[PDB]
């Protein structure tokens, strides 16, 4: 089970300055008892009444939501007007999470959604968390839902998984106890910095290993910037994912991999949809051919690119 | 460690012969007899269909326990949790779907057909688009605490699920929300002290056939229409009943204007005029953003915003 | 319900059929930090590539796009043709039992018998954790996965169930025991799967004509089911024929309507292609003359 919230007379809660005040059973109005949900913003404060009890709260710049007795969800603009009609969940709320306009419910029964309520979509459908933790005695530690309404959740063994909408899997994202990153010898803001914390103030060069051959410090390496391209990616962080494409070319340019190289500029040139995370792939190709060009043995791969990129050009 | 009983819906008999009549506007009628005739040690069952005196028949391998069917198919559920779909003249359009457990009752609407199973799932595809449109929602949410009944059950024309209980509590599934949502409560209604100035919305609630409050101060009363307005808008959205949202969004704006809720009827035209969509259930934003700026100009407070509304609007000559 | 496989300390699996497509497996073979490493080594042609896992393979798959391998902790990894990690490692349910590849759809059956199929060149999934208890009372027997990433399951009592993704629905397109195939009357994978009729003596003309009508009526269905084109276009025109030389007018209006117009496409081929085809046959009867002229309709 998860703890569910307790009926209370009234209460108050915070969230950019801006917070909620709940006050319930407050009058009757033709026979129905009305519940107060207030939102002092700024300067501004709305205010709206609901025709049930509000058990939980939670709020962002763009949405107020509010969790009620009858195992009920509301979803209000973010000046209190209504945006859907109320939502009926399976199990009772335990907590109510918001980031823009993606709203998370994660029920007693653990299991866990989350809507665009902007687009008026769906983005995770009723999840649950059991299939995630098993019978390891895990502990959820932590819960964060990205600017794309991503869920994360960081596990108490250092593991954080984070689900993809669109595989519809939970994926490993970062693992503290296996990171690869400090063998990973290759030449802050979003969120796969902030799930992994060892992005806090650390872009130190690693230091050659004494203790194997050259190759295996280079396919750790190749492992590791895989993975952190491809975490950025199930993440969907435009930014860090840019990033890491890059470090990552950078680095197969340095050391002459010549086949994943031709590999993802392939994949970036087209002859297949034309975008990743949002970004134009050919755009992405172009930023890295100058970091092809820097190497003389990528210099037929450098020129077929650009030429392909020319004949692009003339539609 | 199961429960020692739990509800069911129930499965329809077999029986060896049973006629149905399926369409109204068409009438349609559906005679089924079951094990017939043998072929091939295969047993066949019939199923016929009679519309305005022309008949279509077809065979099916198993024996058809219950029917369905509108102006466009036909469908039958059978014996191993088997259901078929048939064209209006008689043609299989799909596969034999297997359902998660037997058939409870069918239901069909247009190019929609619904399953409810025994185990208490409903199921809607569009055959015409081929695509499911509700995937196996328990009904258990909407049953739990309920008196064991659904009085009435439609499915829309858009293929949308509404379960009206004896309660006075209406559930309908919204697809793309994938939820069920409240879209009418009788006895929770705040209807009859909201003062302001055919469909499914007005079929779901009573309303197709109000006083001053004396006990609150006038701001509660205003509070109560706006969350009644707001509740009927959001309900028609989530029917996607086109017609009854233009209609209530119309209202509720009115409402907004005469009362002068500034914020939210700039939120409103905000998103009538703009990741985004030129449309909302199947009607253009704009256009009705150009219904709404009558009544908005009819308003002193509001001059400033229909004035905005009305260049940014005209510049639509580009 | 089915088996995982066990722990090695290497394993070689020949995974693709097009050349010689080798995997090797090494588990725990070196340490860098503390992190114990696994091999994956694929050789395809004359061309090896590797790359390194922070937990043992316990079974790998793979085809001409990618290679994908099951390790402990319930983890599932995708690389591509030349060793690229492709996608965040996925955590399934529960334990692999066994993975399939076609081409980029990758296919686990966990051994809580759940099935799950993801397209990894769009990376959307094509599946989602299907339970097997459902389509299965009998036990299962062959397990197919069609080029557009469709589950096809033979069960042991004759009966195919196949997947279809859109509908997300299990679908019977094969069942040799009721199959009405034997007594059918009339002149890609639903061959695979599936695997001159005598006049009946012991009913009427009328239930063999509406028994061959069901048949092939299944077959157009099935194949529509199955997403293979060329056998959808195939049955399409022999029932179109049936109906032609039968006189089943109505179910011939009917498909020439919809071929005409809306969906513009049906299987990946143009609906108005098949009306092209099929007017032909039409034409060999003189009854449906008429027919033939008002599907005339040029622009």
């Amino acid at each position: 089970k998860l703890p569910i919230p307790s009926p209370q007379r009234a209460f108050t809660l915070q969230v950019p300055s801006m917070y909620i005040e709940v006050e319930n059973e407050v009058t009757v109005v033709g026979g129905v008892k009305l519940s107060r949900l207030k939102c002092n913003r700024e300067g501004k404060e709305w205010e709206t009444v609901l025709t049930s009890r509000i058990l939980t709260a939670a709020g962002s710049c763009d949405v107020v939501c509010v969790a009620c007795e009858k195992r009920m969800l509301s979803v209000f603009s973010t000046c209190g007007r209504r945006l859907l009609s109320p939502i009926l969940l399976p199990s009772p709320i335990s907590t109510l999470h918001c980031t823009g306009s993606y709203v998370m419910a994660l029920t007693a029964a653990a299991t866990l959604s989350v809507w665009d309520v902007h687009r008026q979509v769906v983005v995770v459908k009723e999840e649950s968390l059991h299939s995630i933790l098993a019978g390891s005695d895990m502990t959820v530690s932590q819960i964060l839902l990205t600017q794309h309404g991503i869920p994360v959740m960081n596990l108490s063994d250092g593991k954080a998984y984070c689900f993809n909408p669109s595989l519809s899997t939970w994926n490993l994202v970062s693992d503290k106890q296996d990171s690869l990153a400090q063998c990973a010898d290759f030449r802050c803001s979003g969120p796969l910095a902030i799930i992994q914390g060892r992005t806090s103030n650390s872009g130190r060069q690693a230091a050659r290993l004494f203790s194997v051959p050259h190759v295996v410090q280079q396919e750790t390496t190749l492992a590791y910037l895989e993975n952190q391209v491809a975490a950025a990616l199930t993440l969907q962080s435009s930014h860090e994912y840019r990033h890491w494409l890059l470090v990552y070319a950078r680095y197969l340019v340095n050391e002459g991999f010549e086949y994943r190289l031709r590999e993802i500029c392939k994949d970036l040139l087209g002859p297949w949809e034309s975008t990743v995370v949002g970004l134009r792939k050919r755009e992405l190709l172009k930023e890295l051919l100058p970091v092809i060009g820097q190497n003389l043995r990528f210099q037929r791969l450098f020129t077929e690119c650009q030429e392909q990129l020319d004949i692009l050009r003339d539609k």
